[PDB]
């Protein structure tokens, strides 16, 4: 039967105008914020996620999590043509909502839904997506997943000097063995921005980590 995932693609497609990303952005901001509590980045951290992809101009860009496909529509539509935007999601049903979210929108020739775990994709992106190096990770799975699938993604080779890691809900609830390392090591230069969540009245935060190259043996 009824699902909050299917509630809130049927309040954008009723709501908001095919072909129109800000429209289906605020829908959804509407129906979490007014009718139905969920899992959603928010417009606060999402005008922050905006300018940081404004900031890099990303032509290749991973996001771990896609959920509904909020962070998904909200990136793409900033994204250039011929940029791309590859997004994974581990349950099957969120994949299929996220898919009908983004044709909506009328995003769906700039993302491809992968739909599985983690770190059973992200060895594939090479060989089978012709990925050579990402431009900018958006993290927002499993917290417990955000270190070593950011270990993960050095090793396969996927990250190059440059490349943007963005980190949601490294506050709350919290990854910090995740911001530990980037913090701690000088393959990444990280910055931290705070952000309010109203409807439970504490403050979190997203951590950008940009990669600076493999660390370098002694000499
Ligand atoms: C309880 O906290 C959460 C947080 C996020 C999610 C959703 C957004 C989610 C997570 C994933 C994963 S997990 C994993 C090992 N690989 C992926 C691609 N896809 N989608 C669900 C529950
Ligand atoms: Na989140
Ligand atoms: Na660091």
């Amino acid at each position: 039967g009824d699902t909050k995932e299917q509630r809130i693609l049927r309040y954008v497609q009723q709501n908001a105008k095919p072909g129109d990303p800000q429209s289906v952005l605020e829908a959804i901001d509407t129906y979490c914020t007014q009718k139905e509590w969920a899992m959603n980045v928010g417009d606060a951290k999402g005008q922050i996620m905006d300018a940081v992809i404004r900031e890099y101009s990303p032509s290749l860009v991973l996001e771990l999590g896609a959920y509904c496909g909020y962070s998904a529509v909200r990136m793409a539509r900033l994204l250039q043509p011929g940029a791309r935007l590859l997004t994974m999601e581990i349950n099957p049903d969120c994949a299929a909502i996220t898919q009908q979210m983004l044709n909506f929108a009328g995003l769906q020739d700039k993302v491809t839904i992968l739909n599985g775990a983690s770190q059973d994709l992200i060895p594939q992106l090479k060989k089978k997506y012709d990925v050579d190096t990402l431009d900018m990770v958006f993290l927002d799975h499993w917290k417990d997943r955000y270190l070593p699938d950011t270990l993960l993604l050095e090793e396969c080779g996927l990250l190059r000097k440059g490349t943007v890691l963005l980190a949601d809900n490294v506050i709350v609830p919290g990854t910090p063995d995740f911001l530990a390392y980037v913090r701690g090591s000088s393959s990444f230069e990280c910055t931290h921005y705070s952000s309010y969540l109203e409807y439970m009245k504490v403050v979190d935060g997203l951590e950008k980590a940009i990669y600076q190259g493999p660390s370098s043996p002694d000499k």
